[PDB]
């Protein structure tokens, strides 16, 4: 069978408040997570994952094919050209078994400058109609900010663990200009299930996501209990075990440029089950004109021979 990877729970509680050693402790913590498998599970976070998982089973059970429509990214309703990140993402039945539904910062509205300038990546997002899912906007949109909030602390700890002062990347995390997007994805049980969605990797997995890297700086998920990812390592794919309790922290390819690959944006795919289950990342990203400068914590100077690189610029690139 396959080796169970090393997925530490680390307590993140610390990294809320003032005392400064404990955050040091839980920066050590991250810093060896990040070096070893490049994943951890963050415990005492905060966020009410239970109701979460309701709100968004509530949607995804209820939402119609008609409402996919009318809320459909571009790749799906041609009539929907302003789309490429925001909206509803559909299944195919018989040969696409995923289906989800992406929002973005709810302060990018029709009166934001980046919105009337037209910069790509910023859109405004889309929502179903009120009396058909009461309630589901405001949640999603407090949910935004809750798991902002979360990841704005993950962010001191990531900076702490790479020697820098606490706001290094969090200061450029900021409310009225972040890129990040919430992820609503459902992975149906289906049966029979489509053969066409089932991907086999080289060593004979089946799987429904391929092997990738993120595009984030980092990448904080929530997923039901039903085990599915594996990391490859040296010694080869490992499985991720599921907690859904806890918010699964790994980090994306930015992460990876800006620390001359100290910590690796690790590899990783879903494994095919046939199960009804939940994925709901959260990308952490930056602002569109965010710059930081890359560094190598290896290295006497810190100095790397990479270029800068803007996060308008690196996501624009990893989202096609
Ligand atoms: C591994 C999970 C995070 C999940 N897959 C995913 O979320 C995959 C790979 S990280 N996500 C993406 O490709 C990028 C979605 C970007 C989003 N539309 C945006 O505009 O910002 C899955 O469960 O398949
Ligand atoms: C699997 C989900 C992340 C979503 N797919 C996506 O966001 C994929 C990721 S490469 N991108 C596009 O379709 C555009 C889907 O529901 O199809
Ligand atoms: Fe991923």
């Amino acid at each position: 069978s396959v080796s169970k990877a090393n997925v530490p729970k680390i307590d993140v509680s610390p990294l809320f408040g003032d005392d400064q050693a404990a955050k040091m402790r839980v920066a050590q913590q991250i810093d060896a997570a990040s070096r070893d498998t490049g994943f951890f599970y963050a415990v005492n976070h905060g966020i009410n994952v239970q109701r979460l998982s309701q709100k968004t089973k509530e949607f995804h059970m209820s939402i119609t094919p008609e409402e996919k429509w009318d809320l459909a990214i571009r790749a799906y309703n041609k009539e929907h050209q302003d789309q490429v990140r925001a909206g509803y993402y559909l299944s195919i039945p018989g040969k696409k078994a995923v289906e989800s539904f992406c929002y973005l910062n709810p302060n990018f509205t029709p009166d934001h400058p980046r919105i009337q300038a037209k910069t790509p990546t910023h859109e405004v997002n889309v929502w179903p109609d009120e009396t058909k899912h009461p309630g589901f906007q405001d949640f999603a949109e407090q949910y935004y900010w809750d798991v902002f909030g979360l990841s704005s602390a993950l962010l001191k700890g990531y900076a702490l663990a790479l020697g820098k002062e606490e706001n290094f990347f969090a200061r450029h995390f900021k409310p009225d200009d972040t890129l990040a997007s919430v992820v609503l994805i459902r992975y149906p049980y289906l049966d029979p299930y489509p053969e066409a969605a089932i991907k086999t990797a080289a060593d004979g997995t089946k799987l429904s996501f391929e092997w990738h890297e993120d595009v984030s700086l980092i990448t904080v998920l929530y997923q039901s209990n039903v085990q599915n990812l594996q990391v490859e390592t040296a010694a080869g794919y490992q499985d991720i075990e599921a907690d859904d309790t806890g918010y699964l922290i790994n980090c994306g390819s930015y992460m990876a440029h800006l620390t001359n690959n100290y910590y690796k944006a690790p590899i990783h795919r879903v494994k095919w089950v046939n199960a009804e289950r939940q994925s709901l990342p959260f990308f952490v990203n930056l602002g569109y004109d965010s710059v930081i400068d890359p560094f190598d914590p290896r290295e006497p100077n810190g100095k790397s021979d990479r270029e800068p690189l803007s996060y308008g610029d690196y996501l624009q690139n990893g989202l096609v």
